[PDB]
């Protein structure tokens, strides 16, 4: 038993991380088959980051302007192109450690593991959630751009995130591996702010089920609430509305524990109105929302990858 | 910026995990060079779990009684021995993925990463701390024995934990890689319980420094405390005593932030007295104690 914020094993991704240098800018790249992916702002100088014209900057750079280092071996770049906010560097050698992989775009509320890297070397791994405002609450220092987020399904690595920037509140913004930003952000050093962050209601409910599974049940009650009545309360506390799809997804956990979703919603509604009253749930004094229903089933059933 | 409960990348350890089967028991083993390490209770029968005589049980086994599987390949066992509560299986092949590694015994309050495994396959990685009562608050299901905890420094893996058992409160007990249990626990299914769990005070203080480094100052105050007065108060909240050694260890963070250690101790005294009053610190509504001073420096710099 027990319940922890667990990341996917990172070995398959560690074997793809490289170092990319253009001029004085050095960050991380993702080496898959014979291509290295990295943020396009690697071609910017500290002064070109204010109002960059990436079309112009890239036209002026050549293959030799890019230095790619895989460990202590330095990869010959034979071509380069741009796809949205990611730079694609062709190298003359396929990564022999390329795993089975896909590029996937995640949606808010879905979780993934972040492999934080510096100078092409992986330093740490942690589990994150894409927030409803399309930011992530990460831990990144300078030089961490190009770090990637991923999930593992069967034996396939699904890359879903590449790190690009930090917003003034200390939260982080990035793109998918096709270079499309998550959220209304741009890769420029102009004033930007994320919208109001809301709570991922379906994930909070999944975590309450995990708590029950592990024997935490002081918060349960005899009452049930309708989806419409619950949503009236949730919107007042900056909670995401719960849809019928969300209820369906919690079905498995609802059956395993014998607690109806709308009964858990009543428990959650009361927790929102009265707080937690000096009690904790699974070792937390806050309502945790970075576990999806699948995450709970996966951890409580010992799924391996 | 930001602050997260961060684990080490697990690849170097993934390449060492194998499946070990003896009789009807299947669990995880650690394959380093030409030796596979696993809990010795893999040799127990369903009736031998209360008072096993492991020396006697092992004498009765032959090399072919142990089935070791690295992926879909079977490793030939050519020898076996016991070191405390760990079984050592000699195989005819050195693991080509063996990293640089050390065996280390950690002290309470020290953190490490756990690679939870089942049937020799990794399922997840998470960061843990050795609690003052010599347990860990892990996430483990049946079949997880032999999962290991580790740190990585440079490219060297320091193995510090191997998982053996769960105690009635849902907490976990295991050994170092020399087979010596952390705490007074034994690999027998006789009644055992962990002592009262206390809070790792020095780690809470390091995390408050991390909060300041990250721009949070709302919990500070104008007071200072003596070390003795702090410990008299903290022990009333089931906090571990803070020693002068702990104060010395916080010196670097005290210098980086310009906040004296005993001044931060005064802030913690007030936080214990008032709670958080609906506020959070580094995204938590509780005082977190599973980050060491070393962890804070590494993650924040
Ligand atoms: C690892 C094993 C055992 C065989 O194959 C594996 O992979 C488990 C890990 C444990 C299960 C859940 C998470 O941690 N180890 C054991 O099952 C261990 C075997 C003993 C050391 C020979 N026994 C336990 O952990 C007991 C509790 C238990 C047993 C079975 C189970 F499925 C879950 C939990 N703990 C124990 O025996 O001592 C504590 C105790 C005993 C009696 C009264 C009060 C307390
Ligand atoms: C060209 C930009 C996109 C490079 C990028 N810029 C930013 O992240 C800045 C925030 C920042 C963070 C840490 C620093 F040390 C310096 C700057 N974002 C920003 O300016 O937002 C707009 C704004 C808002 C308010 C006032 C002014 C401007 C960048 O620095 N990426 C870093 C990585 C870099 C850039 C190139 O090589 C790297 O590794 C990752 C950072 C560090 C921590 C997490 O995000």
């Amino acid at each position: 038993s027990g319940f922890r914020k667990m990341a996917f094993p990172s070995g398959k991704v560690e074997g793809c991380m490289v170092q990319v240098t253009c001029g004085t800018t050095t960050l991380n790249g993702l080496w898959l088959d014979d291509v290295v992916y990295c943020p396009r702002h690697v071609i910017c100088t500290s002064e070109d980051m204010l109002n960059p014209n990436y079309e112009d900057l890239l036209i002026r750079k050549s293959n030799h302007n890019f230095l790619v280092q895989a460990g202590n071996v330095q990869l010959r770049v034979i071509g380069h192109s741009m796809q949205n906010c990611v730079l694609k560097l062709k190298v003359d050698t396929a990564n022999p450690k390329t795993p089975k992989y896909k590029f996937v775009r995640i949606q808010p509320g879905q979780t993934f593991s972040v492999l934080a890297c510096y100078n092409g070397s992986p330093s740490g791994v942690y589990q994150c959630a894409m927030r409803p405002n399309f930011t992530i609450k990460g831990s990144f220092l300078n030089g961490s751009c190009g770090s990637v987020g991923f999930n593992i399904d069967y034996d396939c690595v699904s890359f879903c995130y590449m790190h690009h920037m930090e917003l003034p509140t200390g939260v982080h913004a990035g793109t998918d591996l096709e270079g499309n930003f998550y959220g209304p952000f741009v890769d420029r050093q102009t004033a930007q702010a994320a919208g109001t962050d809301t709570t991922i209601t379906v994930n909070v409910l999944a975590w309450l089920y995990a708590a029950v599974i592990n024997g935490d049940r002081w918060f349960l009650n005899r009452f049930t609430t309708t989806l419409n009545d619950f949503n009236l309360v949730a919107m007042k506390y900056n909670y995401e509305p719960l849809t019928q799809d969300h209820v369906d997804i919690l079905g498995p956990l609802s059956a395993q524990t014998g607690i109806a979703v709308l009964d858990m919603c009543a428990s959650l509604k009361e927790l929102l109105q009265n707080g937690m009253n000096g009690r904790t749930i699974l070792g937390s004094a806050l309502l945790e929302d970075e576990f999806t229903p699948f995450d709970v089933v996966r951890q409580c059933s010992g799924v391996t990858f």
